[PDB]
């Protein structure tokens, strides 16, 4: 059972802007996704201080970066708080509407796409480099879900039958054909060092072959 949803017009407009605007500094997508992972890890860590059983689904708090040249995917995995179905379908979009409006206003005033994270909609910078994004997520209070969108105004949500994750979120970037540099170890290392040097969780860059 796959459910198909329409983005709100404002988020669809944001996604088109990210896909269509000429902007060479695409590497900032990784900083934004790592920042989102760090925030999700902060949240489960804080909740565990008053309810340690929230870590029964996994004590380790970390971020993994997994390139796969055969699939042409870059996956950003965290063991953070995860997202519920309501987050995926309703709550994220509610927060994203006001963040998008503020970001658009800033852009017309002279800001650039790299400041997207200051408006809470940094996730959508994934579409600087990805033609499709798949998000697999598991929150302690809900089932494991797969969200997916190739933009074009719609996204899907289904219950995920793949490998159970325990708790957290995997963002799978199906890279555009001309963006395969973000599968190269030295390039990912360079970007993490430049933009994500002080993240308070271990970031493991997996190696291929
Ligand atoms: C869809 C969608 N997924 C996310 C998202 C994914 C991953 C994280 C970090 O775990 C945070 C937010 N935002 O919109």
């Amino acid at each position: 059972e796959v459910e198909t949803f329409a983005f709100q017009a404002e988020i669809a407009q944001l996604m088109s802007l990210i896909i269509n605007t000429f902007y060479s500094n695409k590497e900032i997508f990784l900083r934004e996704l790592i920042s989102n992972s760090s925030d999700a890890l902060d949240k489960i860590r804080y909740e565990s201080l008053t309810d340690p059983s929230k870590l029964d689904s996994g004590k380790e708090l970390h971020i993994n970066l997994i390139p796969n040249k055969q699939d042409r995917t870059l996956t950003i995995v965290d063991t953070g708080i995860g997202m519920t179905k309501a987050d995926l379908i309703n709550n994220l979009g509610t927060i994203a509407k006001s963040g998008t409006k503020a970001f658009m206003e800033a852009l017309q005033a002279g800001a650039d796409i790299s400041m997207i994270g200051q408006f809470g909609v940094g996730f959508y910078s994934a579409y600087l480099v990805a033609e499709k994004v798949t998000v697999i997520t598991k929150h302690n209070d809900d089932e494991q879900y797969a969200w997916e969108s190739s933009a074009g105004g719609s996204f899907t949500v289904r219950t995920d039958t793949g490998e159970p994750m325990g708790r957290g979120t995997k963002v799978i970037l199906h890279l555009k054909e001309d963006q395969t540099e973000y599968l190269e170890e030295r390039r990912i290392k360079e970007i993490v060092k430049k933009h994500s040097q002080f993240i308070g969780y271990p970031i493991t860059l997996f190696v291929e072959k």
